[PDB]
C-alpha cells in the first residue's frame, strides 16, 4: 500500500497530546454563561459563528498527522456525545482531554495502560451509578424552561417558547426548528396532516371567506394513479352522496372527464367534493399517500402489487376525517380515524428507517411530521438580523430542545458541573484490584473537577478555588458563574439533564482511555 | 521494462533486516496481557486502534524499497498466520524476525543458506511433532472459556459469552460477530431459516398479536419464476386444502390473479396460506431457493434445466416444515424435513466453495448461516461507546472465536511462550547432517525462547531471566505476566490452542528461512 | 526520428561490458547446490525470490542505456535458453559473459571480430559434436529421478514425485504443475477426457453412492447446437435402445421437450441416458466438441459448414467410449475409440497452433490436456506455507520437469560442468584458418572452464584449483560441490541433460560473439 512512517512511545504520545490539547483549547472557550464564540471560515460563504463544542471540533483538522490523530479522536468523542444526547459537547471534550493528559502522564515502563483503562471504566460505571441516584425526574414545567434556558446560554425567551411548544405539542411530541424571516422568534403550531398542494379548480370553493374549501366529517379517496376517468370515480361519488358526507380526493392528478364530472356536480345540485394533486414526487408520493391512508383509515388505490381498483370501492376502502381545509396552496386534513396501533407502528417504522439511512434526503422527517401531526407539531422560526446570527441562535435552540428532551426522558441533576463533583466520594469508596486500576480511578477523580473549574475559568475567576469552595460547601449549593457568586443551584435554576452528563463522561472516558493505551502510531507520509 | 537498481550481499541484507526489525518492533508491543495498542491513521475516517499483530503489519509499508521488501515478507507471515488460524499473529511476527536476524547473522563465505533452511525446517517439523505430543484435546467447556478469555486479552465476559454461544449452538456450529448499538455485548440466537422478506399482503396475518402469520406442520412451495397466473397456482392450493395443512409460498414474486385467489381464499374459506417474495438478488436467489428446497425437503419450480412446471405438483414436490413465522419484514421457517445427508452435502459444498476465490461478496456466508440454522446460529453484537472501541473489541472477539475453534478442532497446549519452550529438548535429540543444518537447528532453538521473552518484556520485567527460570522449573509451571508471578499454567487458565502455535511457527520459519537465502536484491528506482 | 547519441569503440564496449558484467554478476550467485537466491521487487505485490537465472535476468533493466544494451542482450541469451530447453539458464548467462569479456579484450586494430566470431562458432560446433559423442541415452528410471533431483537443487522428493508421474503417465506424456493449498506436494493423475460440466438432471443418476451416473461401453452424441427439440433427439434414442447401449449426450444445452423425453424414458422404462452441457465458451466449445468427436470416433452435429442434422443419424455418426462417469460438477469419458492417426494428427495441429499463437489465452493447453495421452495427464500440486515459497519451489520443479524431458529426448552427460570441460581436447585438435579464428577458439577454450569454476566459487572454495584438479583427474570423476569433495559423477548421480548443455552454450556464444563485433553503438537521449 501507501508508503508510511511510524513513531514510538512518549514522543508520539506527546504529539497526539499536542493535537488533543490544541483542539480542546479551541473548544473550551465556549463553555458556560461567560463562555465565548468561535468563528470558522466557510469555503464558499460567509464564516460560521458558533458556541457549539462539537461544531468547533469538527472544523479542526491538522497538518501534523499525529496531532491530527489526536484531533480526530477528540472530535470523535464530541460527535458521539452530540449524536447520543445533543448537548454536553464542550464538556465531553474537556473531559476527554483531561483523561488523555492525566492518562498519558501516568504511563511508565511497569504500567499497564489497558488495565488502567479497566480502572477508568470501573470509575465511570461507579460515577454514573451515583449520578442516577442524584437524578430527580422533572415535574413542573418551570423546570423545563430552566433546563432550556441554561442550555440556551441564558436566553429566557428561548426556554419560554420551548416550554410553550412542549406544553401545546407534548413532552414527547414533535418540535422542529428552522429559519424565520421575522427579526423575532415565532412559535407556529400545526395540527392535522398538512401538505403543500391545493385544489385543482377554484370552483370547489365553498366559504368565499378566505377562499377555502372547508369540510367536516368527510371521506377521503386515495389514488396512486392519475384519474383521467374511465368513470372509475362515479361509484366513489355515488357512495359519498349516498351517506351524505363530503369527499376529498387525493391523486397523482385529477384530470379529463373526471374533473368535469366533479365541477359539474359541484356547481350544480351543490355536491360537496374537493380534489387535490398528490403531495409528490415520484416514489416519495407513494409513501406519503400510504401514510395518509393508514392515518385517515381506508386504502390506497392504483398499482402496488395487489391492485385495488377505483371501479370497485367500498366505504371501508376510503378514509374518515374529522375536518378538512384546503386552499390554492396547501391542504390540511384533521382528526383522521384509523388504527392508532397501526399509526404508532408506522411512525416506529419511519424512525427506524431514517435512523439507519444517511443521505441528507430530509423528506423522511417531512413524513414524520405529517403522520405525527394528529398530536401536533411545532415549528420554531428563529429570528435575528442576519444569517450567521440565525445559525448560531438556531444551534443554541436545537441544543436546548435536545436538552429538554433528555431531561424529560431521564432526569435532571445539578448544573455548574457540581453533579460530577458530588460523585467523587462514591469513587472514594471503591476497591481497586491493583495499582493500574487505582491510577485509573485517580484519573477520573481528577477529571471530575474539570467542567466546573473550566466554567469558572471562562468567567475570569480562580476556577480551582471555586471547585474546592464548592466541595467544602453543602450538596445543594454551587457557583453561579454568571452572577459571579455561590447560590442554591436548583433554586436558582442552574441544572443539567442527567443524560448529557452521563453521555459526555461515558463517551469521553470511553475513547480517551483507549487513546492512553497506545504505544506505536502509524501514519501516511506527506 | 522499468529501470532498476541492484544490491549485493550482507549490505542489502542489513537493509531488509532493518525493514523486518522496524515492522516487528511495531507489532511486538501488542503481545500479551500487558501488551499495548497501536493506532493507525485511516485515509478517510477516524484512526483505527488495534492489538492485532497482522493488522499492524499490513498497515506498514516503507519508502526505502529494500526495507519495504523485508516489511512485505513479514506482513506475508502475519497474514498467512491470520488466514490459517486467526490468532497467533504477533507471535508469528516476532518468531519470523528472530529467524531472520539469527539467520542473517550466521551466514558467511562457504555457508549454504539453502541447506541452513533445510535444517531449520527439520527443526520445525521436529518441534511440531513434540507439540502434538504435548497436545491435550479439549473436554470441559470451562477450557473453552479459558482459551477465549486469554485470546481476548483477559476479558472474562467475552469468553463467557463465547462459551454460552458455543454451548447453545454447538462446538462446530455457526457463530458470527457484529456491531451492537447497545453499550454492552449481546448474544442473540437464531433458529430456523430466517431471511429478510415479508408477506406481500397484510391480509395473510393470523395472530393480531405481533401482527404475524404463524403456522405449524406446514408445506412450502418454491418458485424460481413469478407467479401471476391462476393456472399454475390453483393445483398447489387444492393439494394443500386436501391434506388440511397451511401453505407458505416463496417466489420471485406472487402477484396478478394468483394473489387475488390467495387473499380471497384466505378471507373466505379461511384458508391457511401465506406468500412471500424470494430473498431476492439476481442469481443468488436461485441458490437460496435451492437451499430452502434441500432443507425443507422438496423441489424448486421454474427454469433451471429440468423445468418442473407449477401446474403439475405432487405432495413429494413441495416442502415440509415444523413451524413458520412471518412478519412485514422477515420470514422464519423452522424444523424443515429433508435428507440430512443431502443438507450436510449442501453445507460441505458451500464451505468448499467459500474456501476458494470468490472474494468478499460474503452472501456465500449468508447462505451458510441459513442452511446450518436448524442447529442454530449465534450473533455476537459487541457494544462499547464509540466506533473505534467497537472495532478493537470486535477484533479481539473474532480472535477469541477463531482461537476457540482451533482449540476444539485440534488440541490445546500450555499458554505463555511455554509451549514452544518445552519443545527445546526435542531439538537437543536431533542428528544434523552437516554444519549448515546444525546452524538452522540452533536458530530455531534460540527462536523458541522469543515469545515468552516478549510477553515478559512487555510486562516491564527481565524477560530472559523469566524464560530461564521457567526452563529450570517443571513442565506444568510457567509465568503469569499479568499477575506478575509463576504459577501452574493449565490450572490458572493460561493456555493456547496448538493449531495457532503450530501455524505461527510454521509460517514464520517458512518465510524467514527463505529470506535468509538471499544474496542479491533487485528493486525499482524511485 | 528521436534525437540520438552515439559512441565509438572500446569506450562504448567497456560500458556495454559493464552492463553485461552487472547482470551476469547478479545471475551467477544462484548457480549450483551452494548457490543462493535473488529477491526481486514486484510492483503490485510481495516480492519474488528465485534461483532461476532467466527470471533474474529479465528483471534487470538499467538506466545507463549502453549498459542496458548489454543487459538486454544477456537476458536475450537467458530467455532463448529457457525457451529452447527450460533449464541451463545461469550457465548460459555466465558463458555469455565469458565470451563477451574474452571477446572484447582480444580485439585490437588489426583484428577482425566478425572472423573471430566465425572462429568461436567453429569451436562451439566442434564442442557440441563431442558433447553428442559423450551423450549416453537415459535407461533406468533412477536416472530420471537423478536428473530431476539435481535440476531441482537437491530436493529428492521433487525428483521422486516427477519420477512417479513420468512413470504413471509415460516419458512423453503430459505433466503440468500448479499451486497446492496443502502444505505438501501432491501428485494427481487424471485419465480420460474430463471437463467441468455436470448432468442437467439429478434424475440421470445411476449409483446412489457418490451420486454419479456410471456407464460403460457407451455411445456419445455431440451437438454444437441446442437441443430444445423438435424431436431431432428421438432417432438418437431409438438407435441407442436398438443396440442396447447407454448414451451420453453433449450439447450447447439440452432442455425443452428433449429433456422431458430424456427423463421420462429414464424414469419409467429403464433407459440409460445422460445429457450434459457443452464445455462451453463461445467459439472455444466448438473446438472442444470437435476434439471429443475426433477422440471418441464420430461426428459433431449442427453448423460448421457442411451441416450434419440430428434427424438423420447413423451409429457411425455417434461416438464410442470404454467408460463414462458424470457428477453434478464434472464429466469424465474414458477409453474412447477413434483413429489414433487422426488424434495424434489433432495434437500435432494444436501444438503447432499454440506455438505460434502468442495470445496467452492459454486454454489451448486445456485443449491439449483434454485430448488425452498415453498414459494420461499428471497434475503437480506444489505445497509450502506461503505464496513466495510456492513460486520458488514451482520454478524449481518446472526446471526439473523440462530437464527430465530434455534428458529422455536427447541424452544425459556429466554434471558439475565437466561435460563442457571434457570437450576442450576436441578443441586442441582443431585447425584454425587464421589468427582471428584462433582467437575465437581460444575464447571458447577459456569459456568452457567457467561453469564448473563458478559452481565451486559459490561453494566458497578455490574454483580454479578445482577445475584444474578435475582436468588432471580421469574422465568419470568430477567435483561434488555440495558434499565438498571429488567423486565419480554418474555414480553419485550428478548429471545434466545434454540438450541444456548444448543450448546454453550455443545461444550464449551465438549472441555474445555477435556482441563482440560491435564498433559503434547508437542510443536514445534521456
Ligand atoms: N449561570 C451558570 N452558573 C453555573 N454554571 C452554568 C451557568 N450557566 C450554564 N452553566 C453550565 O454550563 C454548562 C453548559 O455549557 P455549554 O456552553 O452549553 O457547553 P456544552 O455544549 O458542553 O453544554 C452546563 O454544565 C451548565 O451547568
Ligand atoms: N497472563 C498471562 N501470562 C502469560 N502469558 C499470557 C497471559 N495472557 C496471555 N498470554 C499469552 O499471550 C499470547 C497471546 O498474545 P496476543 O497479543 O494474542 O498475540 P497474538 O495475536 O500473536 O496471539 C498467548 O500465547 C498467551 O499464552
Ligand atoms: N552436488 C553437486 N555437485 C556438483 N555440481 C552440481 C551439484 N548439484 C548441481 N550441480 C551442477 O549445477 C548446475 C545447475 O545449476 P542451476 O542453478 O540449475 O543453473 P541453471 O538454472 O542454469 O541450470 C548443473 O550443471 C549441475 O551439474
Ligand atoms: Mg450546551
Ligand atoms: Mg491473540
Ligand atoms: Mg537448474
Amino acid at each position: 500500500g501507501s508508503a508510511k512512517d511510524v513513531k514510538f512511545g512518549a514522543d508520539a504520545r506527546a504529539l497526539m497530546l499536542q493535537g488533543v490539547d490544541l483542539l480542546a483549547d479551541a473548544v473550551a472557550v465556549t463553555m458556560g454563561p461567560k463562555g465565548r464564540t468561535v468563528i470558522i471560515e466557510q469555503s464558499w460563504g460567509s464564516p460560521k459563528v458558533t458556541k457549539d463544542g462539537v461544531t468547533v471540533a469538527k472544523s479542526i483538522d491538522l497538518k501534523d498527522k499525529y496531532k491530527n490523530i489526536g484531533a480526530k479522536l477528540v472530535q470523535d468523542v464530541a460527535n458521539n456525545t452530540n449524536e447520543e444526547a445533543g448537548d454536553g459537547t464542550t464538556t465531553a471534550t474537556v473531559l476527554a482531554r483531561s483523561i488523555a493528559k492525566e492518562g498519558f502522564e501516568k504511563i511508565s515502563k511497569g504500567a499497564n495502560p489497558v488495565e488502567i483503562r479497566r480502572g477508568v471504566m470501573l470509575a465511570v460505571d461507579a460515577v454514573i451509578a451515583e449520578l442516577k441516584k442524584q437524578s430527580k425526574p422533572v415535574t413542573t414545567p418551570e423546570e423545563i424552561a430552566q433546563v432550556a434556558t441554561i442550555s440556551a446560554n441564558g436566553d429566557k425567551e428561548i426556554g419560554n417558547i420551548i416550554s410553550d411548544a412542549m406544553k401545546k405539542v407534548g413532552r414527547k411530541g414533535v418540535i422542529t426548528v428552522k429559519d424565520g424571516k421575522t427579526l423575532n422568534d415565532e412559535l407556529e403550531i400545526i395540527e392535522g396532516m398538512k401538505f403543500d398542494r391545493g385544489y385543482i379548480s377554484p370552483y370547489f370553493i365553498n366559504t368565499s371567506k378566505g377562499q377555502k374549501c372547508e369540510f367536516q366529517d368527510a371521506y377521503v379517496l386515495l389514488s396512486e394513479k392519475k384519474i383521467s376517468s374511465i368513470q372509475s370515480i362515479v361509484p366513489a361519488l355515488e357512495i359519498a352522496n349516498a351517506h351524505r358526507k363530503p369527499l376529498v380526493i387525493i391523486a397523482e392528478d385529477v384530470d379529463g372527464e373526471a374533473l368535469s364530472t366533479l365541477v359539474l356536480n359541484r356547481l350544480k345540485v351543490g355536491l360537496q367534493v374537493v380534489a387535490v394533486k398528490a403531495p409528490g414526487f415520484g416514489d416519495n408520493r407513494k409513501n406519503q399517500l400510504k401514510d395518509m391512508a393508514i392515518a385517515t383509515g381506508g386504502a390506497v388505490f392504483g398499482e402496488e402489487g395487489l391492485t385495488l381498483n377505483l371501479e370497485d370501492v367500498q366505504p371501508h376502502d376510503l378514509g374518515k376525517v374529522g375536518k378538512v381545509i384546503v386552499t390554492k396552496d396547501d391542504a390540511m386534513l384533521l382528526k383522521g380515524k384509523g388504527d392508532k396501533a397501526q399509526i404508532e407502528k408506522r411512525i416506529q417504522e419511519i424512525i427506524e428507517q431514517l435512523d439507519v439511512t444517511t443521505s441528507e434526503y430530509e423528506k423522511e422527517k417531512l413524513n414524520e411530521r405529517l403522520a405525527k401531526l394528529s398530536d401536533g407539531v411545532a415549528v420554531l422560526k428563529v429570528g435575528g438580523t442576519s444569517d450567521v446570527e440565525v445559525n448560531e441562535k438556531k444551534d443554541r435552540v436545537t441544543d436546548a430542545l435536545n436538552a429538554t428532551r433528555a431531561a424529560v426522558e431521564e432526569g435532571i441533576v445539578l448544573g455548574g458541573g457540581c453533579a460530577l463533583l458530588r460523585c467523587i466520594p462514591a469513587l472514594d469508596s471503591l476497591t481497586p484490584a491493583n495499582e493500574d486500576q487505582k491510577i485509573g480511578i485517580e484519573i477520573i477523580k481528577r477529571t471530575l473537577k474539570i467542567p466546573a473549574m473550566t466554567i469558572a475559568k471562562n468567567a475570569g475567576v480562580e476556577g480551582s478555588l471555586i471547585v474546592e469552595k464548592i466541595m467544602q460547601s453543602s450538596s445543594e449549593v454551587g457557583y453561579d458563574a454568571m452572577a459571579g457568586d455561590f447560590v442554591n443551584m436548583v433554586e436558582k435554576g442552574i441544572i443539567d439533564p442527567t443524560k448529557v452528563v452521563r453521555t459526555a463522561l461515558l463517551d469521553a472516558a470511553g475513547v480517551a482511555s483507549l487513546l492512553t493505551t497506545a504505544e506505536v502510531v502509524v501514519t501516511e507520509i506527506p
